[PDB]
């Protein structure tokens, strides 16, 4: 018995790294989704799916976590 | 291939019918999602997953479709 609310999932990963300065937040999609995904939130508040195994993705997360 | 945007998916259905007056509109979730679903959008913009096979759910869509 879980939420009956929708939850965002990803079905494709952005191919090339987004400019780091345009990203302000990230989150991981629900473990219920078929794919693991990182979602980068841009400064124009768009949400972009990214491959959590990619090097640049892991670096961006580390950078967003540091401050 | 798909876009790298997120997509709302459903993982549980609301058991009992919600009040018809609270519903603004509906949409079906993407066939990319593993569970088929209708999403009912309330006046406060809540997105509630529902089972399209269920009688009350198809009555509500018909009501939001014919007018």
């Amino acid at each position: 018995g879980y939420s009956s609310d929708t939850t965002p999932c990803c079905f494709a990963y952005i191919a090339r790294p987004m400019p780091r300065a345009h990203i302000k937040e990230y989150f991981y999609t629900s473990g219920k989704c078929s794919n693991p995904a990182v979602v980068f939130v841009t400064r124009k508040n768009r949400q972009v799916c990214a491959n959590p195994e990619k090097k640049w993705v892991r670096e961006y997360i580390n950078s967003l976590e540091m401050s």
